[PDB]
């Protein structure tokens, strides 16, 4: 699934990410945008043997197990698979997961290189919330 803008913060919303540890919601629909341009499927295949998964592409070295990594971790406890699918709740559980272990936002380097230090309430303006 190819989210909206609008569609997806409010999806975001709904799963409490508005202010989560402190970054508010534009900053997390800012993030989908440059990470998977709202992709649900979107897939990064890496050359290190692993692979970004989802809307927030996440890694599957340390959060998710997809069987064919090095060094798994699964610390989100899910294959990746889940992290592919239209609803976005596993996604949601996981980005939680990745700051709740102290990492923050600078976790996703789309939202480092293009979302921090921006006027991410762009991405919320305008949207029924």
């Amino acid at each position: 699934k190819v989210f909206g803008r609008c569609e997806l913060a409010a999806a975001m919303k709904r799963h409490g990410l508005d202010n989560y540890r402190g970054y508010s919601l534009g900053n997390w629909v800012c993030a989908a945008k440059f990470e998977s341009n709202f992709n649900t499927q979107a897939t990064n295949r890496n050359t290190d043997g692993s692979t970004d998964y989802g809307i927030l592409q996440i890694n599957s070295r340390w959060w998710c197990n997809d069987g064919r990594t090095p060094g798994s971790r699964n610390l989100c406890n899910i294959p990746c698979s889940a992290l592919l699918s239209s609803d976005i709740t596993a996604s949601v559980n996981c980005a939680k997961k990745i700051v709740s272990d102290g990492n923050g936002m600078n976790a996703w380097v789309a939202w480092r290189n293009r979302c921090k230090g921006t006027d991410v309430q762009a991405w919320i303006r305008g949207c029924r919330l």
